[PDB]
């Protein structure tokens, strides 16, 4: 049996890895409460260490469902409320148009155009940061377009971390993750763990890691394993395995709020049908849901992600490419991570391999 899996992610995984020239992957994959890990390439071209489920990967806008757990957690302790205005958590950003954006139009992209990305003249710093949104004015009506936008949600995540009281990478080190039960995870790469660093790979192979940013850790910072993503990812399939106030906030996710063709956004999670044909689930996770508007069509009430249906989220550095997706209705959790930004449609490829069948 665990020949016969072997067998089938090997004939999903191999094929995409030489046609996209991705030197290391790791795929970690949950059925029936069971796990199994497979590794393939190097984690460094150079120094020739082999991946393993322990290597560390940056799993990009993945964090999204972490910063999204984490503002689950304030929900649930009843520090804030999705449709408060986002100037009441920070008072730095009252008199601006924030007084009238939910958090919710901040988690789910659809504050009024938020851009993708902060320009490149804000730094890494609270006031710079603070001095863009003071000054931010719409493209669009709240609630109405969806534009993907780290400053959106990375914002969003932000303010559940004020809500609480304390930073949000802090809160992220010393609650969320060992409350996961996650000890290969990581904002900031310990010293000691670097050796299991993965080196990402881009154009001419030349060496990527993430650097620092604005909002960095809520949008794109994790780094962690197949392994202890796929713990993650269990921990979504089953939130009653944590105790009740994590169990609580991880359900928060699982909340859909409008669509957008087949996707249904939820809080980090975006959900869609299952089973659907791989073309509709490409164009889900295609470049243009990232960098074009679209309107929406809100769900008259949040709607359950639950049953059958498929969560998904991707994730893309630099030097980085992952993919996470799991099915409640089937029990079965899936995780691949790369050291090199390839397509999108060639991750959902893998993993729309892999689940053909069972
Ligand atoms: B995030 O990784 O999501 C994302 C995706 C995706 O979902 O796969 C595709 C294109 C852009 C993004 C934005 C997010 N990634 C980043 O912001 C990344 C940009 C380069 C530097 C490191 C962070």
């Amino acid at each position: 049996p665990a020949d016969r899996l072997k067998a089938l992610v090997d004939a999903a995984v191999q094929p995409v890895m030489k046609a996209n020239d991705i030197p290391g992957l790791a795929v970690a994959i949950s059925l029936k409460g069971e796990p199994h890990y497979f590794s393939y390439g190097l984690a460094s071209k150079e120094d020739g260490r082999r991946v393993t489920p322990e290597t560390l990967f940056e799993i990009g806008s993945v964090s999204k469902t972490f910063t999204a757990t984490l503002a689950g957690y304030a929900l649930t302790q009843d520090k804030m409320r999705l449709d408060d205005r986002a100037s009441q958590h920070w008072p730095a950003l009252q008199g601006s148009r924030f007084d009238g954006i939910s958090l919710l139009d901040l988690a789910t992209y659809t504050a009024g155009g938020l851009p993708l990305q902060f320009p490149d003249s804000v730094q890494k710093d609270q006031a710079q940061i603070r001095d863009y949104y003071r000054q931010w004015q719409p493209t669009y009506a709240p609630g109405s377009q969806r534009l993907y936008s780290n400053p959106s949600i990375g914002l969003f995540g932000y303010l559940a971390a004020r809500s609480l009281g304390q930073p949000f990478e802090r809160l992220m080190e010393q609650q969320v993750f060992p409350a996961l039960g996650l000890e290969q995870t990581h904002l900031d790469v310990p010293e000691a763990a670097l050796a299991q660093y993965a080196q990402g790979y881009g154009k001419d192979d030349r060496p990527l890691r993430v650097g620092p940013g604005p909002l960095d850790a809520e949008g794109y910072g994790v780094k962690t394993s197949a392994a202890d993503l796929l713990r993650f990812v269990d921990a979504n399939l089953h939130p009653e395995r944590l105790d009740r106030p994590w169990a609580q906030a991880l359900d928060a996710t699982h909340r859909g709020y409008y669509k957008v063709g087949d996707m249904t956004q939820g809080l980090g999670w975006e959900a869609y049908d299952w089973p659907i044909s791989l073309k509709r689930l490409q164009a889900g996770n295609s470049t243009p849901m990232a960098l074009q508007p679209h309107r929406i069509a809100r769900l008259p009430a949040p709607q359950a992600l639950e049953g059958q249906r498929l969560l998904n989220k991707t994730g893309s550095t630099n030097g980085f490419g992952a993919y996470v997706a799991f099915v409640p209705g089937r029990d079965l959790g899936l995780v691949i991570l790369a050291n090199r930004n390839y397509p999108n449609a060639e991750r959902v490829k893998i993993a729309y391999a892999i689940l053909s069948g069972l």
